[PDB]
């Protein structure tokens, strides 16, 4: 039947909102986690100039398989194979120890699809801004700076995708003595 | 203002940040932002609504009423038409609760069609939530009383959207209420 991008976008936002409903950010105030995927998708439309509905849905859904009770077939059933494939690309293996997770992001970055690179860039940009705004509960200042150092290693492999996101990230890295 | 997707994410992000410290009354304390998102999703997924102004107003319909949001802030980000719709659906919170509910019944039939769509989906989400899980501290009579008052509001909203009104009619009938 006749669809619309507006309806498709709200499908993904509502899906993510229910999937993340019990989860919270790590700021002291414990912001509802759903604010993060919403803000990641909004970075893509408001700053990066992206309108691709598949990319925007994946941005709203990018942490669902990683962090919630969500399967790949569930994503494909609601949003199609292209969205599922994109969510698959940006989904970390939560069963690895933290260090191996982070190393894989660095290695996987250059061979990411353009859509996956956009999601990964906006994901990093949101979290780096969140760190700069407010040191998370349980994150030492050392851990924050280490996260920027690692994020620069990841963003290094994502470059050449979006001028606005990469210019923004380069400025935030430069403020912390990082080039990449 | 860009694409329709950009305008929806502007309103969803705006609403998410305004309701960031607010939770629903279910025992799990669901983030409040799930409610306006679900109300907007009712409009697109069940009611067939594609009017971007109505969908933004649904995402924003509780911001002025419940959060630190001014009318000028809404119009600054979303324009006069969205602001005017949000105005229409904004309850006076300074009234006692009985008076608040009285006013919704009074104001129902003379709302604009866009405001009637938002109010219908708002009611449908809340009644479905009540059927899903009784709010913390609510007795069964208070749940039934909410349905009885909601039916008085919906009676004034009728003639707006067949899909929304047929669904509300079913939920009312199951509880012995005829609209
Ligand atoms: N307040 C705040 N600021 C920044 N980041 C926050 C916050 N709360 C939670 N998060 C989420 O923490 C994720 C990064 O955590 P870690 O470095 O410990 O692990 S990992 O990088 O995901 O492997 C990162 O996960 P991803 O979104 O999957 O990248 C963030 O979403
Ligand atoms: N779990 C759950 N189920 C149903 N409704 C819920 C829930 N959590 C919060 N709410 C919001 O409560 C509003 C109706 O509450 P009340 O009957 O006490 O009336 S009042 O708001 O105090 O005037 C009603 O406000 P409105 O959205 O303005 O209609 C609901 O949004
Ligand atoms: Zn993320
Ligand atoms: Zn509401």
């Amino acid at each position: 039947h006749m669809g619309s991008e507006a309806a498709q976008l709200l499908e993904a936002a509502d899906f993510a909102a229910r999937k993340h409903r019990q989860q919270r950010r790590k700021d002291p105030e414990g912001t509802p986690y759903i604010n993060h995927p919403i803000g990641v998708a909004r970075i893509l439309t408001h700053e990066a100039g992206i309108t691709d509905i598949v990319v925007l849905q994946a941005a709203l859904l990018h942490d669902t398989v990683e962090k919630t009770d969500t399967t790949l077939d569930e994503v494909e059933l609601h949003f199609g194979a292209q969205v599922r494939r994109l969510v698959e690309e940006v989904t970390d293996d939560k069963t690895l120890p933290k260090l191996e997770r982070k190393r894989l992001q660095v290695e996987q970055a250059p061979h990411s699809s353009p859509g996956a690179k956009l999601v990964k860039l906006a994901d990093k940009l949101y979290n780096l801004r969140d760190l700069n705004r407010c040191t998370p509960e349980g994150w030492s200042e050392h851990r924050v700076q280490e996260y920027f150092e690692w994020a620069a290693q990841v963003v290094k492999g994502l470059q050449g995708t979006n001028r606005q996101l990469e210019e923004a990230l380069k400025h935030l890295f430069k403020q912390r003595g990082l080039t990449i």
